[PDB]
């Protein structure tokens, strides 16, 4: 029942001389889409303040991935893709399960063929309705790679992969601005979830994303060491120039809003308020302004290269197999 | 030795599509009164700041229950009942073991025949005196549903049910303004208390209330998942317009008093003071003003519907069967 | 490896009706002095700010015990004894191992025959030198009851009782103003120390004092439940009118100094400062002023009566038999 | 998986009557250099703010050891050595693995023959490159005692001794101004590291230094109790008159900078800044000014003498043997 904070990685004898030797890119072949990936498998979350086109343009320079948020117009996507043809390779267009979500997704994918990834995202990936929607999307777009979540346990990972998803998004409640655990009491320790779900997915030649709960580069490295193919970040990418969220300067200091997608703040913006039978399951915070995201990416990547050197991993694909966790 | 903070509920595969589909009402048939209940089994605690007639009026609209405090006059009761006849089915009148308390209860029940629940409430329900009192109240009021507590272990749950109580109130020391544990060292972790006492009660076709220790909706869901038939709330319901407690406006902010029923504040108010051989076993806090309780009810119920969807429960009665706790 | 915080007492079926029914006095017959005791076995520590004459005078009225500090003159003792002839029964005169300490102790005992207890107190009761001192004091005063400490393990409890001590003082490092653990790393969790040492002592028909680490009446109740015959209190008794320590009014609030007997404050007062080879093993704090100690005594005794009613103990003597600890 | 905070020492019967009776010196014979040591085996860390010449001069008086930082020039070393001929016996010159570092060290050792210890110090002692370096250094200076680290596990302790190191420096991430754990997730709880590495070292009649994570005298005592031959201190020695770090008087209070050697502050000073592929693995703090280090040394040593009296150790040599740890919540 482990969280990131409960472990450390044991160092091991290595032949690496310098952190600059470490290759942080991965190559994957996806189970169902049959497409191939090559890049640095860290993903900007599809939160409205994080999965922005400005984030994408910077993350592209480092070969990182963006799951674009679901609140841009087709026109905005077309403007982005026209101005940034070389950044469409590691983007996913996102959708929930509504008719309207699906139709807007379609419009994007039809108009911008270079977008080859789909991020299907719900709070509760255990619903049969969600499973059925994944099948539906696989059938409509057989050659796109599908990321689907969220879940925390292997039976659901398997069902979702067998239903047509390529990459399962793992995590219920670990997120920095999530309040699901406080409102519902439901969840799973994130490191344990990653280990269980990685094993399940990899038994089927599928993949996973560790989604949420990382607050330092060491956490990112732990999720990878536990078998995550990709790691998705919200909070660590919030608060930058390139992030969304209002910039607030008060009492001589600068902040940016950062908020859960099921916070009252988000529901006020996009659902016309909070439905009577719902409770909010995210919160709002004000993040001290961090400046340009490039400096944060370099810190994260720098940390992970260090991790690899300490365990003797010359390439990110070696990190999990050379990871021995010490309980602390 | 589990508390609510030590666990999460595991999600499970679900045919539920929306949280709006979840029915939170239960029906119970009581062992000794032979009466039947229908409602949302969340009870406002019989504290003078929580179990108020203003609270009852609002909770009634949501089919929630109020254990009315023991400090209203007979005419206040008569006035309430006259003005709010449809509220009377979801209320209990309360008493401790004092001859004065019981006599005032008898006058209320004589005046208000519509009150069909009795809440017999002492700090130490392990006393043979309390056991005997319960037997006497059963003999006196054969058709009234009797809630009796408090205890934390099965042997006492069984004895209390066999002596004539329908519903056993579980918890010693977990309350937000309780200081019993600090003053006496006595108590029992609440989640374990609920698990153990639920098994003991259910084996005899009786019922329990998890009383105390919930500070968010997820805790309430954990209590129900652990087998509690009802959950009683003090602090979560304190600090509202409908709550008791002085409203205090100071340093630009508003607060409401909230205090334990064995605090010095309560004893000064209703015993004249603290008797020489006694210690206070409650504290006072100032709760930032919360506004109208309807918003808090909606949040709590919304959290629990979300729990139910995550574990596949279409009805609250299915929650405990569908609950697998993960240790955190 | 239990500290007080690690456990709660399980409640049990009781025939107690009222906390007023509980007798907190104990009767002891001491192994080596052959003297008898009757009183409430809580002791004000022999710290210079706690074991004062003003403290004794109040504690006396409750039948509590005072280990008088070792920094009164003989004239001071005679004055107290002359003015308070009925408060001499539950007093001890204190000494360390030095010849000047012994000479002063001897003057007190000779001049004040009503003083029938001796408190032999060193930081490190494991020294053969302390053992031999205990033996010598036993030989010199065969009808005086000897408290001796401090130690935390059974073997040493036994040695000290067999060397002539009646009551063994248990605790190394738990005290509120102690820094031994930070400075040395030496200690033993106090609840486990009490359980182990009480068994060792009782097997020889001797007694122990749980010395240090209580910060609420619940802790005192836990110590007694774990088998301690007496409980000694420093911090809980510091900061009262009757306490020593300078009264400091600053920034409109009142405080009283409270410091370790191994602190730099103490060694400056009574040694020539700190010897080059020693480190201080106590600290200084300013305790917000508590007023009269009577109120604190009532809070402590009331808490312990409540513990006894909860576990079915009519007498403090029964509390440890009736104690079942639950680990939290 | 223990840290210092997870344990206490159990007192035991003794015949000691005063803390002043306790002998805190140790004598060691080193496996590979064959040289001998007599002193109090607490070492000032080779951080630029701790392993200074001012520090060394004071620690000398108490028979404590200094691993000098690697950022003094030859001329500064010669000045020190000419004014303090007797303080040279418990000094180590430090180096990392680069050719420039090796050359600086080689000049110091050639110019000042009285310096008989070498501290080879990298963040990652698990590197084959580091092992080959230790071997090269043992080849070049066969009679110098070599401290080499850092590592946290016994296999690497063994390999480094077999490769020619005498004393292995143990600790990855426990340090007060280290952020390696937050940046990489890598580490090992320090008390357990010490117990494992001390067994591995001692099997081969080598020695270890517990490096990092001590924040009170008790932690020092615990490290010795777990079998560390030496204990190295950064934070506990920062903030003094003798420490490096700028003295900053602000808001009516005095502070001294103390920072990790992998911090942005250090890399700005000694490298070009931070290379694009590196992350900072240390932080900067401002430590309230502590005054003269002598007073801190006396507090540390008095603490450890007290531990020894409580467990019956008349000499520091006895402490580990007489140590029984109790696990604490
Ligand atoms: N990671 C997260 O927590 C995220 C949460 N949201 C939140 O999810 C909810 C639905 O989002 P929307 O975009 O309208 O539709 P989606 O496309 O996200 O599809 C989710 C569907 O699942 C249903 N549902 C069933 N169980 C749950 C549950 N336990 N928690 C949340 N939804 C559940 C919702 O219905 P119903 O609401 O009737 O129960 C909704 O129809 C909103 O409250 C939204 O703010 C949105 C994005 C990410
Ligand atoms: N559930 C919990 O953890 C707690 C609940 N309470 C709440 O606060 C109210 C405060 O009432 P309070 O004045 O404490 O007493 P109660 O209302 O519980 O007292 C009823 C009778 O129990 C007796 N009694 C016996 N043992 C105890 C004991 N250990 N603690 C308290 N009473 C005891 C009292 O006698 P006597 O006073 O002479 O001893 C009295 O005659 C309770 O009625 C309850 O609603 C209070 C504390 C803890
Ligand atoms: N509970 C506590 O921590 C108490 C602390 N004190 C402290 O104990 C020390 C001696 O007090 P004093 O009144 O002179 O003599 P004491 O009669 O209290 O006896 C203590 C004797 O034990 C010796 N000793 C051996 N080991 C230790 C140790 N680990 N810690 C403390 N003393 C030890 C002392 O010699 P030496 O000092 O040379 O080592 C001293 O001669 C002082 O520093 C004093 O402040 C006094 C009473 C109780
Ligand atoms: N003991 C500990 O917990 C730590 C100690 N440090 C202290 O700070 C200094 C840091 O300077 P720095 O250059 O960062 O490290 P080092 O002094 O340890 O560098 C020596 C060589 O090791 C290489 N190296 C390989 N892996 C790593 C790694 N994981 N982390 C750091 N270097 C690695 C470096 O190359 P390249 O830089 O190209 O990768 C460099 O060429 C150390 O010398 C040490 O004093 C720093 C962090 C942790
Ligand atoms: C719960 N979880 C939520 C909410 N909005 C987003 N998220 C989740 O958090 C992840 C990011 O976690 P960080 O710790 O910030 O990196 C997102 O990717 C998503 O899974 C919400 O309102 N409630
Ligand atoms: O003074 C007190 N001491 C201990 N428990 C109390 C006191 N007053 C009320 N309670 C308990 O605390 C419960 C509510 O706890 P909460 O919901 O955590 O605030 C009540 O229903 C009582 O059982
Ligand atoms: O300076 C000291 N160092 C360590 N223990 C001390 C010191 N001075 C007093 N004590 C102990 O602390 C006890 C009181 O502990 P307290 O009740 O937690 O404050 C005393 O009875 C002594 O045993
Ligand atoms: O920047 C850093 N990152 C990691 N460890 C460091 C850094 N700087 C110094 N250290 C280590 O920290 C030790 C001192 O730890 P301290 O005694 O807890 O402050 C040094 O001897 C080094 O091993």
């Amino acid at each position: 029942s482990l969280d990131f904070k409960d472990v450390l990685l044991r160092p091991k004898r290595s032949t690496l001389k310098s952190r600059s030797e470490v290759d942080l890119t991965r190559s994957f072949s996806f189970r169902n889409s049959k497409q191939t990936y090559s890049g640095v498998p860290i993903i900007a979350a599809n939160m409205d303040t994080v999965g922005t086109f400005e984030m994408a343009k910077v993350l592209c320079k480092f070969s990182l991935f963006t799951a674009v948020h679901k609140h841009y117009s087709l026109v905005q996507w077309q403007e982005f893709a026209g101005q940034n043809p070389d950044c469409l390779e590691h983007l996913a267009a996102s959708s929930g399960t509504g008719s309207s979500d699906f139709e807007q997704l379609e419009q994007i994918l039809e108009a911008i063929p270079q977008v080859k990834y789909i991020c299907l995202d719900v709070a509760n990936g255990y619903s049969e309705h969600f499973v059925e929607f994944v099948k539906d999307v696989r059938k409509r777009f057989p050659q796109h790679t599908i990321m689907a979540g969220n879940v925390v346990t292997g039976e659901m990972v398997e069902e979702l992969i067998l239903s047509g998803a390529d990459i399962i998004k793992v995590g219920i409640g670990p997120g920095s601005v999530c309040t699901t655990r406080k409102k519902t009491g439901v969840g799973y320790p994130q490191l344990s979830a990653v280990m269980e779900c990685a094993d399940a997915a990899h038994g089927l030649k599928g993949h996973i994303i560790s989604d949420g709960g990382c607050s330092c580069p060491g956490d990112v490295a732990k999720a990878f060491g536990a078998g995550a193919d990709f790691v998705m970040l919200g909070g660590m990418l919030a608060g930058h120039s390139e992030s969304g969220g209002e910039l607030i300067e008060r009492d001589g200091k600068k902040y940016k809003l950062f908020y859960g997608m099921s916070s009252e703040m988000a529901m006020k913006k996009y659902a016309g308020g909070v439905a009577e039978y719902r409770a909010s399951e995210g919160k709002t915070v004000e993040v001290p302004f961090k400046g340009d995201v490039e400096h944060t990416i370099r810190d994260i990547l720098g940390g992970i290269r260090s991790t690899c050197t300490y365990v003797g991993a010359a390439k990110l694909k070696e990190l999990s197999r050379r990871t021995t966790f010490i309980r602390v």
